[PDB]
């Protein structure tokens, strides 16, 4: 019984089965300088914890047991494997394809391979033989993690990296600063973290439920970033931070209050409660403006993907309203319309990244309710992030030439209740966004085929206002995340909630291997 997730393009099944033994020889491309035999290597030792086996190299067709050639005709992410008794022929065009590949493979074998844990007794290890040629839908398919609320640190998100390649996921999307709290070390700005990285609470208010006086937190030194980084571009990931500015910024002006708030006479603190602040950045102070050129220089060294976010939430404007230097700056842009001020900012900070050498400029990316404002200045070579009437501002992103990401609240925002039970664990929503709610959006329904090309791809959103515990974060992520990835890869035509069913049960084995929690409704 074969269980792939997600599922390919094209799967046929043949007779017989491809045996390993405890050693045998593969031949691979050298395409690349040696690229995709560094694949390979990983891959090698992936095997080898897992069931034993190791590879050897041979140059020779007729002695390769397993082949890895070079098809250049083939897409960036796509791959061709073909599993005979004699032989394991893999084809694609790039390494994330050879990756992608390899995945493919491992989840043809027994779950504990993709588990990378061995087994206690002796096992003997084969293939089904199978026709596959395969190719990802979407270009991007995302996970977005919130750290600012809580923060969970380096090992649960290296485990969440694992979770994300399993799926075939490429984007890890790293929302990183909050009202909240401020999770990344500024070697310019060191206050960032020592002040904006602690509280004095660790769940966050909300109606009942007050601040708990746990002194709480935590933070990435940037060696713990460019560590993480790494770790996700062997799996073929690539991460996009959000520094969000100047909305959600409460931490970062209980750092800096005397160049960041709008009132610097007042006290500031990290925030203690869930909602909207009205604590934001004073756009108009030059100080300001330097310690937002300077955090995304820090970015630009500290992430190589070509997109960075900043937010774009419609933050309140009230203590924009009371602040002299902004009203001064709003009658020089000869407006009377606060909404405006962030926008200038945006646009001052798009201006700067465009004076820096090529290889350090970085594409932004909005949430979509930017759009609600006078955006004209930003042009079109921004992306946006649909996630509020996430299918009618996708269309308006792409009619106005800019890429869309889909992440609709409803329903990608995955923190949210998977079941009505009156034991699932306090999350947003009332239970509503069940596997088969996740599975079931479409993205491109009524989409014109001269829009389509904009659609870039889909993300799940996990927020962590309510969510403390790594055990809960695991239990909320899956496995709605595989119904997401699922969505970002396979074809359309290939879709189907109740076969997905089938096979995401198949991980449950896989999911207790890792130690992962997940929610159990389909399960069993
Ligand atoms: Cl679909
Ligand atoms: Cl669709």
């Amino acid at each position: 019984e074969i269980a792939l997730t997600p599922q390919p393009a094209h799967l046929t099944v043949k007779d017989g089965r491809f045996e390993f033994g405890n050693q045998l020889k593969a031949k691979v491309t050298p395409y690349q300088g040696d690229s995709i035999r560094m694949v390979f290597e990983s891959f090698k030792k992936e095997l080898q914890e897992a069931t034993g086996i190791k590879v050897s190299s041979t140059q020779k067709e007729a002695k390769a047991r397993i082949i890895l050639d070079l098809n250049p005709q083939l897409p960036a992410e796509a791959y061709k494997l073909n599993v005979s008794k004699k032989q394991v022929r893999i084809e694609a065009s790039r390494p994330a394809g050879f990756y992608y590949a390899l995945q493919t493979l491992k989840q043809l074998m027994p779950r504990n391979v993709m588990a990378g844990v061995a087994t206690s007794d002796h096992s003997q290890w084969s293939l089904p033989s199978v026709e596959i040629e395969d190719a990802p839908r979407f270009e991007w398919r995302g996970f977005m993690l919130d750290e600012g609320r809580h923060f969970f640190g380096k090992d649960e998100i290296k485990r969440v990296i694992d979770m994300m390649a399993i799926y075939k996921m490429n984007r890890f999307h790293w929302h990183l600063t909050e009202d909240q709290g401020w999770r990344i070390e500024i070697k310019k700005y060191p206050k960032l973290t020592e002040t904006g990285a602690w509280r004095n609470s660790k769940v966050l208010a909300y109606g009942d439920v007050k601040p708990d006086g746990e002194r709480y937190g935590g933070f990435y030194t940037q060696k713990d970033i460019k560590e993480i980084v790494a770790y996700a571009k062997k799996k073929f990931i690539e991460i996009i931070p959000e520094i969000d500015i100047p909305g959600h910024s409460q931490a970062a002006v209980a750092a800096y209050p005397e160049f960041l708030a709008c009132d610097p006479r007042d006290k500031h603190e990290v925030w203690l409660q869930q909602g909207i602040s009205t604590d934001v950045i004073n756009v108009a102070n030059p100080k300001a403006m330097q310690f937002a050129k300077e955090v995304i220089d820090e970015l630009t060294e500290l992430f190589p993907f070509n997109y960075i976010h900043l937010g774009g939430d419609e933050c309140p404007t009230r203590k924009w309203q009371k602040n002299d230097e902004c009203k001064k700056l709003l009658s020089e842009i000869g407006s009377s319309n606060f909404r405006d001020l962030q926008i200038y900012f945006y646009k001052q900070l798009k201006d700067y990244i465009a004076t820096k050498p090529a290889d350090q400029q970085r594409q932004l990316i909005f949430w979509n309710e930017v759009l609600h404002g006078n955006t004209s200045i930003l042009g079109n070579d921004i992306t946006i992030m649909a996630w509020i009437g996430a299918n009618a501002a996708a269309k308006q992103a792409a009619k106005q030439g800019m890429n869309t990401i889909l992440s609709p609240q409803i329903p990608y925002y995955i923190n949210r209740k998977q079941s009505k039970l009156p034991t699932e664990p306090m999350s947003q929503g009332h239970g509503t966004e069940t596997v088969e709610a996740v599975y079931n959006y479409q993205p491109l329904k009524d989409v014109d085929a001269a829009l389509q090309p904009y659609y870039k791809g889909v993300q799940a959103n996990f927020w962590t206002e309510w969510v403390t515990e790594p055990s809960v974060l695991e239990y909320l992520m899956l496995p709605r995340l595989a119904a997401v990835a699922e969505a970002g890869w396979t074809p359309q035509e290939k879709r189907n909630y109740e076969d997905f069913k089938e096979r995401i049960r198949k991980d449950a084995e896989l999911y207790d291997l890792k130690g992962w929690n997940y929610g159990k409704h389909i399960m069993k």
